[PDB]
């Protein structure tokens, strides 16, 4: 089935230096999506700008935003991962909540599990540290996974509950 | 008080094949409601069809839905509760979330729980597997209660939390 | 197998009393045990003293403990339902800790959500409130489960993560 | 930075008298907010009536809303904290959700621990018990914490995870 | 009764800053014990000497071991709270699991929380950070509650789950 | 410090099917203990019968037992993650809890998470299913992080608790 999709997901180094991973993990696994990939490693520069595109993130928002990005994940850990499942993408985003984890509704990862605003970030010249990043769109999801994982490191395997998500 | 209501609630096969039983009724537990009457059963398809009514489902849906709502709940295992409370029907509503756990919102049973969609339940011709059925309105949980319980296996008794949520 | 086996759980009044069924059952399903039967009931006195029999409790313990106990339980709700899996008797008594919730264990129910002494309940006169009964041994199992659940309320199905278990 | 909040908040007597004031701690703790002032007390009529502003409670509701208030609270068992944060008072207010418990959104602390309805309410004229007050906003916080705590009782200190939230 | 005893905790500064006092409070709540008093505060030298007390901590460990209590506990928050219950004491000690956390066991919250050794921390010349102070025995509560909270700070309320406890 | 040591853990195949991946993980961030590597993997037949080395498993048990270990490993999926910590070996050891589920103490992963025996596995010829493996000691921990993880693939980096953890 063409529904069935793979998002990147990563915790950022706000999401690993507070002990968050599990927590972040548990809320994929809980309402039935599969983790297929995963990886801990230090961001270096050059990977942090291949994952955030300059072109994109400046016709987005702003050069500023772009250089504090890079700043926030460039030599700092991060746990990556891929998730698979129905629409995944989509539902993956409603889990994380929105961007901002001022505005990010409680029950969902950001909203749970942070708070502060962009006009503080905006005040303070940093990045809005919210724990998670998800792919936009599957399109987004198609360019961000190979950028941090090797064909042979999306792995293949049947979940427990599959029948109740897939059908059988 | 006539604010005191009773609902129907089903875990669903999905639910219990999936080990969900106590987080359902912890969900419920926990913001004052009070369980009054459970039961297990294997549900074969003449309650099946007591329970989903022809007529009801196929003017708001469709035979094929129907057909596949019979399919997922006949010969297997339900847990099937009684809840009440203050205007129970409407909060069990919200607690549960929206039918189609793609969409329901995090926070929710079905929104924490589940994630698959309408348009992937068709592709395949499934029903949705939403993990809980909770009665819609007050017409509909005083039919369904009856299909499923007998009069003297709905229980009285007070919560020790009562005069918080009944008042004293 | 012979050592698959079926155990009879009651919630007693104090743990529905405070809200606790929820709470019980994921304690058992997280683990893998499955829950094959499940009723709620108000417990009249001859049912009472058919679960605790009285030469059974006046050897091993005594007939005043044989009345509290009779007091506690009669005219009062339980959540009563059987668990099965690979030598469950066993496990479901180690899952609850110690009769005395004051040296239960943390980490088991009795530990984790009671706590007062028998030297209280025999200064009170009362029962110790220990949240929930399990049977204490295959003997015991035996007799218990058809007190409270006829021979077709005990369901038969696959729980999601049986080869984990039981092997496939 | 002029973002940089204190927010008062109470578990009012339904939370303490049913357990709940270790949950309602957690979910901002939990966030990254910080605790910076802790007291628990029995609030006499006077503190009440402080508290809670007659002509306030009566243009915005009636003479009997602010009764039952006061009734609600005086000569009960509160626990009062001070929390501080980024826009902390927007943000806690968020995470308390709707006043009125019945349409309180899950995920919040009023829609997670509480669901009975203003009709209920005005029905047996009882004030809701929705388990925490937060200051409404900016005004009301300056107004509210002098109210519960002398200045030598909010605390200056830095958590673990400062500078996830602050920056550093 | 006799056997109704009220004892002093301390969440200690490793655990206010790591954001625990919500976890610590509910295991308290969750088994049935009371909170009965309350208060945060930056603890001051001279305080902190008259809770470790010198000839006390000398006599049962060394000289070594009380200045590492003092500047670990002086001039950093805690929060302190007393707890009722019957044979509270001995209670909240199981609770809190062994001194070190190294050797405390899983599901108490110094084995949950914490985790490094005495044999470390003498090799650091810093005290033990195990998240909770408990008082030891009868006698030590009676000294510590006094030093922490006056007579009328302490509270008489009804937990709304009493009668599961106390009887009624 | 010799004291801070690396241990190998693995979450099994019975573990990454179930959905516990989250749950194993926040065990370990929660005591203070910090992810220093993590990848997932199919485990191939030759690294399995490297990190199960048939002189050892045939010693301490036998070879039908190294057999069955194999089949249970390989050609599946698993969660293999490095730990770091003061004494970290010994302390993740006891957060496993007993080998065996069915004697595993409630509180420990392996307690909570699952149950069968010894005795059942043996008369399935199956591996027994026990959620997660971590290195028995420090010989153990020094042959095994190499076979999972190259070098570079181990992190340097400070978690926000490290101070409570490690002394600063
Ligand atoms: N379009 C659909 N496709 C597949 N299954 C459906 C569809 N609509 C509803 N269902 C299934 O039938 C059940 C009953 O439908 P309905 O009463 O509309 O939803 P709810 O149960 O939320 O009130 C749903 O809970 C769901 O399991
Ligand atoms: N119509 C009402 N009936 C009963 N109680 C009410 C009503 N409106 C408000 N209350 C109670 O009075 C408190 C103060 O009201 P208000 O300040 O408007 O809400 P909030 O506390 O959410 O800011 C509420 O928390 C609630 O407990
Ligand atoms: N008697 C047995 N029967 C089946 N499987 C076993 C047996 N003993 C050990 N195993 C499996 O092999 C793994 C390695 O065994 P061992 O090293 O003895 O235990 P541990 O994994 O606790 O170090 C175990 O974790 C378990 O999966
Ligand atoms: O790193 V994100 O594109 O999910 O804000
Ligand atoms: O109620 V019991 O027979 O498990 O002591
Ligand atoms: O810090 V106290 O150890 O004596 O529980």
């Amino acid at each position: 089935s063409m529904l069935l999709q793979k998002t990147l997901c990563i915790v950022k180094p706000d999401g690993v230096r507070r002990g968050l991973i599990g927590d972040v993990v548990s809320r994929f696994e809980r309402v039935g999506l599969k983790m297929v990939a995963a990886k801990m490693l230090i961001v270096d520069e050059s990977l942090a700008k291949k994952h955030y595109l300059y072109d994109d993130i400046v016709f987005r928002h702003s050069e500023a935003v772009w250089n504090s990005l890079i700043k926030f994940i460039s030599n700092s850990p991060v746990f990556t991962f891929v998730v698979e499942g129905v629409e995944s993408i989509e539902v993956v985003r409603k889990l994380c909540g929105a961007t901002e984890p001022k505005l990010a509704i409680p029950g969902t990862i950001r909203g749970d599990f942070s708070y502060h605003s962009f006009k503080y970030s905006n005040e303070k010249g940093f990045s809005i540290y919210n724990v998670i990043h998800a792919s936009a769109n599957e399109a987004d999801a198609m360019r961000e996974i190979p950028i941090w994982f090797k064909d042979n490191e999306i792995l293949n395997y049947k979940r427990d509950d599959e029948c109740e998500h897939y059908y059988c």
